[PDB]
């Protein structure tokens, strides 16, 4: 999709690679905010030896694409020093690989390690001095964005243990986020933000689109017919003060994929404001739909008005006294 050079998209793609590898543990180790090192360790399926050299050769995961080589690892080798240790179930011994900026293997050595893969990205952007400086100068914002993305995946990844630490210089390893492999989204939210964040949240309760709401969206009984939207998650009660001061904790997903559906986000926020004028809500919302009804041009969803009507009606029903 849309080519970018952000720290967040880089980490996002490494995390997605681990998830796709079927990992139940994903541990991220950062140094100097990711400027010095970004290491992602997982216990996924690992890489088969026959595909070593190949490592550098309708998705809502492709809206944005890191680098200029179409894929995570290949784009990363050109912009940093990539080291990878991996072991597939079929392998008798693991292997440690070092890559040059062209994505070619410099080294290949025996490395007895457990099934899984560890990707180390050293000195990100060092080969692009201008981008590298911009990255350092704007590290606070870049890191905050990466953290936001990490939080989304920690929240939605029930059953998967995700951890992340960040170390500044030779200082001690600081905690960033950590989930415990819990079976529910609610529990992950608690692990990520603390059980105090849960105190002010209520579960989403889906309702059929009301007559009045359909009226304002130009929907008829026939339009509400093909409703295949399944919404779940949590939102802040509309009670005074309970809300947030900004939209720093609003996470949306379509079929479990983190994303930013503009109209959905806007709607959620104004409906909340009808009840809590001076605050924004905490939001964890998953929209489950037939993937064939999703698109990009920006995420397009067939019968979005119906989805919006369902969202508003449901929220109004939850917020009512």
């Amino acid at each position: 999709g849309q080519v970018v050079l952000s720290l967040s998209t880089a980490v996002k793609e490494l995390v997605e690679n681990s998830l796709d590898a079927g990992a139940t543990n994903i541990d991220l180790k950062l140094k100097d905010y990711g400027v010095d090192l970004i290491e992602v360790s997982d216990n996924g399926c690992g890489v088969e030896e026959e595909n070593f050299e190949g490592l550098t050769l309708a998705d809502l995961t492709q809206v944005e694409t890191f680098g200029f080589r179409g894929e995570a690892l290949s784009s990363l080798c050109a912009l940093s020093d990539v080291t990878i240790s991996t072991c597939h179930a079929s392998a008798k011994v693991g292997t440690r690989l070092m890559f040059d900026h062209n994505g070619k293997i410099i080294q290949k050595t025996p490395y007895p390690r457990p099934r899984g893969t560890t990707v180390s990205v050293q000195q990100l952007f060092s080969t692009l001095p201008v981008r590298h400086k911009e990255f350092q100068r704007n590290i606070k914002k870049e890191y905050a964005k990466m953290v936001q993305v990490l939080h989304a995946y920690c929240i939605i990844s029930a059953g998967i243990r995700v951890s992340c630490t960040n170390q500044l210089g030779q200082g001690k390893r600081q905690p960033v986020v950590c989930t415990g492999g819990s079976p529910s989204i609610k529990e992950n939210i608690g692990s990520v933000f603390g059980q105090k964040q849960l105190q002010s949240l209520i579960p989403f309760v889906q309702l059929p689109p009301s007559d009045s709401v359909c009226e304002e969206y130009g929907l008829s009984c026939s339009d509400a017919l093909h409703n295949l939207f399944y919404i779940s998650g949590f939102i802040s009660q509309c009670t005074h003060g309970v809300g947030r001061s900004s939209t720093d904790r609003q996470f949306f997903f379509i079929n479990r994929r983190p994303c930013d559906p503009a109209k959905v986000c806007r709607l959620v926020n104004e409906v909340y404001h009808m009840y809590n004028r001076h605050q924004y809500p905490f939001v964890v919302l998953n929209i489950s739909v037939d993937s064939e009804c999703v698109d990009i041009n920006q995420i397009l969803l067939q019968e979005e008005k119906l989805l919006l009507a369902v969202l508003k009606t449901s929220l109004i029903g939850m917020f009512d006294s």
